[PDB]
Formats: C-alpha cells, sequence, structure tokens
C-alpha cells in the first residue's frame, strides 16, 4: 500500500524520483522513503546520483537532511557525483536557505542533467 | 498590501494579511520598508513576528527577518520573538541555526504574557 | 584590520586578530578581497582557514569560504580544511551542513601535520 | 510568565535545577530552556557544571541533544566536568541508550556530587 | 500478565495489556520468554511490535526488540515492523540509531495493509 | 579470526580483517581480550581504531570502544581516535554522540601525522 520513491538506472545514474503523491515532504514523507533512498546510494565507483525533484512542491531539514546522508555515501568517490534536476522555484528557495547544495550541481531538466554527467 | 504593525503591551507587533500566505522575493520587497521602519522604536526593543497564515517562506523572508533582528540586537536587552509559526514554516526555519536565538510562542496572547516587562 | 596571512609547513594559513571576534557581513567584506588574494597560491593548493579568537560567525563567511573552497577544489591534490573553530561555529557548520565538506581539526599543529598525508 | 531552569552557584560549580513544572522534558521544554541552559556554559576554566535533575521524570532524545551541547562548550578544559546527579531510575534506563554519559560521571545526590567535584 | 502474540495477514502481532503502559526490566523479563517465542516461525518472518497504550521504555526493551530483530534478520525479506508509537516513546527511540531499519506505521490497520504480501 | 594490533609511528594501530564486514555482539566478544590487552602500552598511549573494512556495528562494539578510551584517558597525554569509519558507522556514533569524544580522521596516514602534534 504505501507509496515510496521510484528508482531508476539512466545512462550510469541512479535516478530518484517522486510520484505525485509526494508533493509535500515533511518528516513522516521522508521515514517512508528513507530506506530506498539510502540502499540506492551503492554501486560501483564512480557513483552518481540525480535526485528529480519535479513534482514536488515543498520540503524543508528533514529532507534536505535525508539527501545529505545520501550524499556523504557516495562523496568519497573521486568522480561522484551527486545532484538534483527539476527544483520548483520555491524549493531552490528553501535551497538557498542551506549551504551544502553549492556542492550539489542543479540542472533545469533530468535530460540536462544526464548529458552534463556522462 | 502591507504587513500590519501593532504595539501592544510594550511590543511592536508584526502580522500578516492573509494575502501572504506564500513569502517571496516579490512579497518580501513589498514589505521590506514597513518591516525595517518598524524596528526603529524606543529601546530596549522588543518586537513580535506573529507568523499566522503564513504557510511558506525561503532564503528572502528569512533574509529580512535576520536583517531586522541586527538592528534590535544592539540592544542588550532587546527581544526579537516569532509566535504562530506553522509546521511547513518550523521545517524551514530547522535549515538555518540563526533563528534559534528567537524566542518561540505558540500563539500571540503567549508571547505578549512572557514578553510583559 | 583584516585578516593574517602565513606560509607554514607548505599551508596557507589564514588568522584572524582578536577584534573579529565577531565575523558579520561587515567584517566578512573587509577581508573578502584579501582572502580571495589568499586562495590564488603554487600548486597543489593548501589553505587552512584557523578559526581561533572567533565566537560568532554566520552565513556570509561561509559564503566567502565556499567560494575560497571552489577555488581550492580545482586542485584534485588540494586541501582546503579548518581548525580551532568555537563550539557555537562547530553548530553553525553543522546545522548548515557545510562541517563535512571540508577537514576539521582542533589545533593547529594537529591540522599542518594532517595535511602533510 | 515563561518556566526556566534555574542556575545556582555552588562550590565552584554552575548547578542547573529543574522547577516542578518540567517533569517531563519534550521537544517544547528544550527550547524554552536552552537559551539560559546555554548561557550558563561560560565560565573561567575549568568550568564545572552539574545537571540536577531531581524532579525531573521523563526525558529522551530532544533533552540529551541540548545537553550534549552544553558538554562540548566546556568539554574543551583540561580539568572541565559535566556531570549529572539526582537522577530518577526511569531516566537512568532512558540514558543507557545512549553512550555519551559515560564521559559524565554521575551521583545520587547534589550534596555528593558538589563533594567530589571540589 | 504477558503480551499478546496474533497471527493476522501472514504477520506476527505482539499486542500489550493495559497493565504495561510503563516498561522497565521487570516488564521485559516478564514478557521476554513470550516474546522470543514469537520470533520463531516460518521464514521469511514478518513481524508488527504494536506499541499502542505502551507510554514508557528504556534500554531493556530496545535491547529486547533488538534481540527479536536480530533473530528475524537472518530472513532477507523478514520485517520488524512498530506501529502506535507514543511521542514519548519515539523521544525515546531517538536516542538510538538502531531502530530506524523497522518500518513505522501510525495504526495496526495501516501497518497490515502495507505489510500484505 | 581476531583483530590485527601493529604498532606505527608511536601508535598502536588496532585494524580489522576483511571477515569483519560486521561487527556483532558475536564478533566483538572474539576480539575484546586482544583489544584489551592492545590498551596497555607504554606511555604517553596513543591508540588509533582503524575501521577500513567494516560497514557496520552497534552498541557492543562502541561499548568496547569506551573501556579501552577509558583506559587510554588517564593518560593526559594519551591520544583514542579513530579512522576510516564508514558512513552508516559514522551515523551510529553521531546518533549517540560519542563522535565527538574522539579525534576521527579520513585515513590511517592523516591519523598517525595528526597524532603527532
Ligand atoms: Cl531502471
Ligand atoms: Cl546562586
Amino acid at each position: 500500500a504505501m507509496a515510496d520513491i521510484r528508482v531508476t538506472h539512466e545512462a550510469q545514474v541512479t535516478v530518484i524520483s517522486f510520484p505525485a503523491v509526494f508533493q509535500r515532504l515533511r518528516e513522516t514523507e521522508v521515514e517512508q522513503i528513507a530506506s530506498t533512498f539510502l540502499a540506492a546510494m551503492q554501486g560501483a565507483q564512480p557513483r552518481k546520483v540525480l535526485i528529480d525533484l519535479e513534482g514536488v512542491e515543498f520540503f524543508g531539514s528533514s529532507f534536505i537532511e535525508l539527501l545529505v546522508r545520501g550524499w556523504k555515501r557516495i562523496k568519497e568517490d573521486q568522480q561522484g557525483v551527486f545532484a538534483l534536476c527539476s527544483v520548483s522555484p520555491y524549493c531552490v528557495e528553501v535551497l538557498q536557505v542551506t549551504h551544502i547544495d553549492e556542492v550539489w550541481p542543479r540542472y533545469s531538466t533530468k535530460q540536462e542533467a544526464l548529458l552534463a554527467m556522462a
């Protein structure tokens, strides 16, 4: 019954996407997805991960905290990459509160992100 | 549309009309002048940001609050407090450490009693 | 008043005079150009921010640090590190998640030695 | 109007105590007291701090987290001490979940704590 | 008094009578034998700890849960889940990292639907 | 199978063979006496726990580490440090707050050099 992120493998990148039921990511939603998300952070070096935020309209500290956990798992790979795409303008305003995303390249669409991460 | 500034119980109270449910860069610029003017009274300055009705904001609004707070914080006995912060707003404020030194109250009635001096 | 830039054990060390107990936007603006000028050394560039005596900073200092870090990280063999960061300042770095981006050491001698590995 | 911890100076130790209204320390109570608590962590080296938990019947992660913030502020003093006393049996069961209190000496009463910390 | 073990929808459900509002060392020893016996069924084992009515526990109970979980976790497709966890219990469980891999559900009805296989 | 104890640059280094990918209560019991025997060196005692290759541990390993730390910390000049700790394991240490008790380094060479300061 319980909704979850969807994890796809596209062009050597593990892509994390969100179903429509996850418009707003609070503490409850973050607990629901944490396990699938963190298990998707493994893979042969260099690991490349893209968080595709299309459809997501809100998040805050709980979700940023999860993303940081994912990033810490892959960040020691020399050519590892932890990227975002399709971030709504509001979610960008929330990201602007934190400084950590300065190390996560952000792209306007998945297609652009995938091409840049080849 | 602008914020509503009132003087209640020695406290300058900043409130938001319903139109400001979402506070993006545009809204922050609409209200910055009246907001910052409310930071300029007799010292020690006590300020209450009553966020009832406000459901979303980001860096723009936080930066305005911080700016107002830096005016008030000259005053050793000054207070810059928040009340009626919605759970969405809490989730955003938690992204930064800067707001921890602003006392939190559940409601305006509670804040004004707590802040009486 | 400005940052002190010294060269120790092949590391460019940035230190803060006593007057910078608090690094606010004002102080960050005073030191910005010397700081960024310090990021242009011979390769691989090793940089240590010795925060001894600094008791407060916030968002604008972090933004400056992130810039400098971005100039250094181009080096592959380069290191950008912090030491002697106060308990309050460590919290700021942890709450915004920027703490695990860079190595952080308790003391300068620990750092200078660690950074020779 | 708002209840707060009480901070006393006793025999060169900063003693933090709790009013009866704080039987149960959740997230809300921890926010109420954080500011007074953290401001009480300053003082000439060596700083000695005692958290007197008499009357407190419950706490969990939020309060332990605050205590850790206090402890980090004083822990670099070579003869610094961050101690607890008068911890109810239940609160000891909760402390047993965490490992950090293995570095905080615990004493059965304030009088005993103060004598040991001279 | 003992825990109540039932088999609902392929799931072994552990429930607590009202007398177990507080779970201290004594209570954990009262229930350990019936609890651990419920960890021994056909594989993959699915277990639900329905904590409705339970208001306080500490290390003793957490250690019992962990012990039961280590029996179940042999099973690659095994599940050890919690539901109806009170806010006091959440505050205690947050003190340790070990419980994060136990899924959480708000109610038993929700858990049993989620866990159906 | 047991821990490997080596002496490097005046530091007693504890390492784990490949088979200890997971340090549970069982593995913790196998290594406990060698580990504690390793804590009795010449003063000041410097000890490094090289956790390279360990992907999981929990409460009983932390308890062992805390014991060893308590034997070393008697030295005043002594150091007890960790390195090469996996991301999961760092979380365990942070959630129980034991991470800032000890220095933790990214690599062994970083640690051995840092610990000469
Ligand atoms: Cl796929
Ligand atoms: Cl006093």
